[PDB]
């Protein structure tokens, strides 16, 4: 059902528990990221830890009816008890609640001060909300809602299926040595914290940050929601940098963090060059790989641990949030990682990853179309030179020699591709014939606006502006998400967005 046009603000893929939205214009999108009121009437719907969803809002009305004048709701209770310390919160604004038979755990917000914007900051850049699968069953149970989303789901011990799955992709000997956490976030929150807590007693406090990654992740480091120090590194080709920043903090290094290929610039680093540095600094190597997925890089012989967004291409679905933490079993740190890793993080609700245990079956097939598809649409991208300025992606010329030296022999370079364009978003954009929305790693082909989902408030001014350009981005750029449709109509798809 993929390529064709989706009215605006429908939930895609439909599902209750979708986790995109239609945004089919820039016009909406420039509404919808400055929080115009219209637009996000006619689009309430959003990726579900940037907009709450429904069942969620709900459900919180609902408990704190049970004083009865904010309630975030988390997934744990350690999760809000984090929540509350990091916001500057009394501890007693963390509590435990009840409805329909079910415990939920949430933080009180104050209504002055900056308390309730940092405590759904740290919810939102850890991955630690409840989830819709969670709310739905809340509602129903109670008897306020009619019925819940029919789904596909593994239910038989979906947690060992899932890490059984992830430890034959990655190429470790067992899902001892796979933990699945809330969402991706949570799963690079959880090893974040694992290694710091693991480095500390040695004095090693500081952690490097190689290149422009995921907003998230480094929000986790820029707001101090990991209680460390951090150094971005912004060029990821700069290994000489990278040595030169390790120097000037010898000793103190806790960690490297990278991505392969890096959201959204899709930059490839130099995993085996990044081991030898890290070795050298008695750090640990944290490389997220979601874009590039293990089907496609082996990147576990380079790095201590490994993360992955679940909510990706390994389900396919757009419709499920959770993450992957894969130590790697020659690490020096693997024994204290496997000790400590518990204290940080929640798994996903159960019902959350029965629906992932379904839909990891079709992980290695899903790649091997999508990796066909991704190829075929970059040669199409480079035969539209009045159009297309540039196009980032795992086999450019910037970042094929280094994808080569972790790539499977079967490997290909996964479904993304960041297209930079020479004219306004909008004339290749708004009519273009795929699921426009937040999000990526469907079975159906999506785009996103992703300059401004991740950065528009520098959008916005000229120093802002000057700020991405350094960075390596503007307005005018599209973050391609192939799915499995046939290569020849994805191709034509984007060949009629692109002409005049
Ligand atoms: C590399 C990488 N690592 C971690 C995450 C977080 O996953 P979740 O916590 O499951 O949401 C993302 C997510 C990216 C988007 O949501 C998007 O860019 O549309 C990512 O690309
Ligand atoms: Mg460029």
């Amino acid at each position: 059902d993929g390529l064709r046009h989706i009215a605006a603000g429908r939930p895609v893929p439909g599902s209750v528990h979708s986790v995109s939205v239609s945004i089919p214009d820039v016009a909406s999108v420039i509404g919808y990221e400055s929080n115009d009121a219209a637009t996000l009437s006619r689009i309430s719907w959003g990726y579900p830890r940037f907009r709450p969803h429904p069942y969620v809002v709900r459900v919180a009305e609902l408990a704190a009816r049970e004083e009865r004048g904010a309630l975030l709701l988390t997934r744990s209770a350690r999760a809000a008890r984090a929540a509350a310390a990091y916001a500057g919160l009394p501890p007693g604004a963390a509590r435990d609640l009840t409805l329909g038979g079910h415990v939920l755990s949430g933080v009180r917000l104050p209504d002055r001060g900056p308390g309730a914007a940092r405590a759904r900051a740290h919810v939102m850049h850890t991955g630690g909300h409840l989830s819709s699968r969670q709310a739905e069953d809340v509602l129903w149970d109670a008897g306020l809602i009619d019925g819940r989303q029919v789904e596909e789901t593994a239910d038989d011990s979906p947690a060992r299926a899932v890490a059984q799955a992830l430890a034959g992709a990655y190429g470790v000997p067992g899902p001892r040595y796979v933990a699945l956490r809330n969402s991706g976030m949570n799963a690079v929150a959880a090893a974040v914290e694992a290694v710091t807590e693991i480095q500390r007693d040695s004095g090693r406090r500081h952690w490097l940050q190689l290149g422009w990654i995921f907003f998230d992740t480094m929000h986790l480091f820029e707001k101090k929601v990991v209680n460390v120090g951090h150094t971005t590194v912004p060029d990821p080709f700069d290994l000489a940098e990278v040595a030169r920043v390790a120097a000037a903090h010898a000793g103190g290094l806790a960690g490297i963090i990278a991505e392969i290929p890096s959201n959204p610039g899709m930059g490839v680093p130099d995993l085996p060059a990044l081991r030898e540095i890290a070795d050298r600094a008695g750090c640990a190597l944290v490389v997220d790989a979601t874009i590039a997925t293990p089907h496609n890089v082996d990147v576990v012989p380079y790095a201590d641990v490994v993360c992955e967004s679940l909510t990706k291409y390994a389900t396919g679905s757009a419709d499920v949030l959770a993450g992957a933490v894969v130590v790697a079993p020659g690490s020096p740190f693997a024994a204290d990682l496997l000790t400590v890793l518990p204290r940080y993080g929640d798994e996903p609700y159960r019902r959350d990853t029965a629906r992932v245990a379904a839909r990891i079956r079709g992980y290695a097939e899903r790649m091997v179309r999508v990796n066909a598809n991704a190829l075929a649409l970059a040669e199409c991208l480079r035969r539209h030179p009045d159009v297309v300025r540039d196009t980032s992606w795992a086999l450019d010329t910037r970042s094929a020699a280094n994808y080569r030296k972790v790539a499977r022999d079967s490997g290909g370079p996964g479904g993304l591709l960041m297209v930079d364009l020479e004219v306004p978003l909008e004339l290749v954009y708004d009519r273009l014939a795929v699921a426009k929305g937040p999000s990526f790693g469907a079975e159906f082909t999506m785009a996103s606006p992703q300059v401004f989902v991740a950065h528009y408030d520098l959008l916005t001014t000229p120093r802002g502006r000057a700020a991405l350009r350094a960075r390596g981005l503007h307005r005018d750029m599209l973050r391609v998400s192939v799915g499995t449709e046939p290569p020849e109509l994805i191709v034509e798809t984007f060949e009629r967005a692109l002409r005049p």
